[PDB]
């Protein structure tokens, strides 16, 4: 004797106010089958009217006989649905419903999500802030006879509340470059998959999240599982080298090292028992501590471990966030793993300074260098519009990440360094990393401008299928061509 009035679903902004989710009106039909048994004549006209069959659909009918309520069809345009009101079929009744329009479609898709065929959030922001955006539903009164025929709508019960506005901390003006470069990195290395997350290194903003492949939440029909994966937040790898900064922020925390002091590689290879250590090159001997992050020494890494022990490494990295849960709410969202001992032995103390064995998401590794790009100041993860920053937790000393800073901006602009992640206009700083899974990942993490840090970036591709793989290679002009272009987006004023 009482009904569902569906409430219209809040609105999902960019962080400027251009739509990204819309609650658009469709029609259901709703039938009193004893109603409808009386107008048999009428059926084939109705059936065509839903896109159903002339037979299937008197099968249906006549089966449910007796009942007194079912569901002819859902989610019809309003235009589609006074066709069938034009009809003027006795027993057919219609309820106004709300369907997600997605104006951005698949530019944003993984991170805005989307509804599923009840209104409510199934994947990313819809599902995560499901609650804030949904509101509650309506009920009313009305008067049905024994045949069930709706008589009228006596009064309300109680009227239906509207779902609440939400900003996101996304620029669509950055999204949109963000997606264009992965994509078109995708296909120039033939690349499985990818990641690329942006974020404002002083307010915790993430201001572009995509990944590859992409799919249209406009277009409900195949909508196909891998497509819809939100890889940037779900997807956990090893970090591999892109980890050396954090090492390099415990060895010059630690009081024992500084960055004119030299470790000796030679001959590129380092024996720990069972296991051995390998650098990609090995014509070096001596490097100082800047060479090694610009070599990229797993070997030079390693040693620094071993005198400074893992215990300060480990806390670098569980500080930074990288293994930790980002407090973002995202169900399903990965936290990976970052290992742990009360007595580290040498090998796990080496692997854990190069980024082998420890999992994490392209986001805990965008936030992380977010930290060391803001001073040593990690303020918390948002993916929602940040108006009053929250105060940000000192995990790295700002002496310390002014100085790993340096040597980021070194390893880029450096003889011998990652030439190709150079942004015209401006000093950038980074840190390349390829990671084994012959299938790999190339990646990329840096920040700009070097100087005074604005915004941290993560480039993340997944099985390149050309000549070069290495993260300096495949990953670093994604990073050039979307800094280059988020930096002028946001009118930072170049730098060099
Ligand atoms: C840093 O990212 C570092 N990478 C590694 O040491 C890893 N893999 O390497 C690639 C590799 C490994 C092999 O065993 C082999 O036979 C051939 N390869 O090409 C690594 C770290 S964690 C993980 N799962 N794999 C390095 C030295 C390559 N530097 O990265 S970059 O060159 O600065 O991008």
């Amino acid at each position: 004797r009482h009904i569902a009035i569906p409430a219209h679903r809040g609105l999902i902004t960019d962080r400027n106010g251009e739509p990204l989710a819309v609650s658009t009106p469709v029609t259901t039909l709703w039938a009193n089958p004893k109603e409808l048994m009386t107008a048999k004549e009428r059926w084939p006209q109705l059936a065509a009217a839903l896109g159903q069959d002339t037979k299937l659909f008197a099968d249906r009918i006549e089966q449910n006989a007796e009942r007194e309520f079912i569901y002819l069809v859902r989610g019809l345009t309003p235009e589609q649905g006074e066709g069938v009101i034009a009809l003027k079929v006795p027993g057919v009744y219609s309820i106004e419903e709300f369907r997600r329009f997605y104006p951005a479609g698949e530019v944003v898709a993984h991170a805005v999500g989307f509804t599923d065929v009840d209104d409510r959030g199934r994947e990313g922001i819809e599902l995560a802030f499901d609650e804030w955006l949904a509101g509650v539903p309506g009920k009313r009164q009305v008067l049905k006879d024994r045949r069930g025929r709706v008589i009228k709508d006596v009064q309300v019960t109680k009227n239906a509340k509207p779902g609440k506005t939400l900003a996101l901390s996304i620029d669509l003006r950055l999204q949109y470059l963000a997606h264009r470069e992965l994509r078109n990195a995708l296909l120039e290395n033939g690349a499985k998959a990818g990641s690329l997350v942006i974020m404002d290194v002083k307010t915790g903003e993430i201001l572009a999240m995509t990944n590859q492949p992409t799919y249209n939440p406009n277009n409900r029909r195949n909508l196909q599982p891998a497509a819809m994966r939100n890889r940037a937040m779900i997807d956990v790898f090893e970090p591999g080298s892109t980890v050396k900064p954090f090492s390099m922020s415990a060895a010059l925390a630690s009081g024992r090292w500084k960055p004119s002091d030299i470790v000796d590689v030679y001959p590129g290879t380092l024996q720990i028992g069972r296991y051995t250590i390998r650098d990609v090159s090995r014509n070096s001997r001596q490097l100082d501590l800047t060479g090694i992050l610009i070599k990229s020494s797993n070997v030079g890494i390693s040693k620094i471990a071993f005198d400074i022990g893992a215990e300060s490494i480990y806390s670098v990295m569980q500080q930074v966030g990288l293994g930790q849960d980002t407090g973002l709410g995202f169900p399903g969202e990965r936290v990976g793993n970052l290992p742990n001992h009360r007595k580290w032995p040498k090998a796990e103390t080496a692997t854990l300074a190069y980024g082998y064995g420890l999992s994490v998401t392209a986001i805990q590794l965008a936030h992380a260098y977010a930290a060391l790009a803001n001073d040593g100041k990690s303020v918390p993860l948002s993916m929602t519009r940040v108006d009053r920053v929250p105060d940000g937790v000192q995990v790295i000393s700002p002496e310390v990440a002014s100085t790993v800073q340096g040597m980021l901006q070194q390893v880029v602009e450096a003889q011998g360094g990652v030439f190709r992640a150079q942004v015209p206009g401006y000093h950038a700083a980074g840190k390349s990393g390829t990671a084994r899974k012959n299938a790999y990942r190339s990646l990329f993490a840096g920040f700009a401008p070097a100087t005074d840090p604005r915004i941290a970036m993560v480039v993340v591709i997944d099985e390149p299928s050309k000549a070069g793989y290495f993260g300096g290679l495949v990953s670093a002009p994604v990073f050039s061509k979307v800094m280059a272009g988020a930096l002028r987006l946001m009118n930072v004023p170049p730098d060099n």
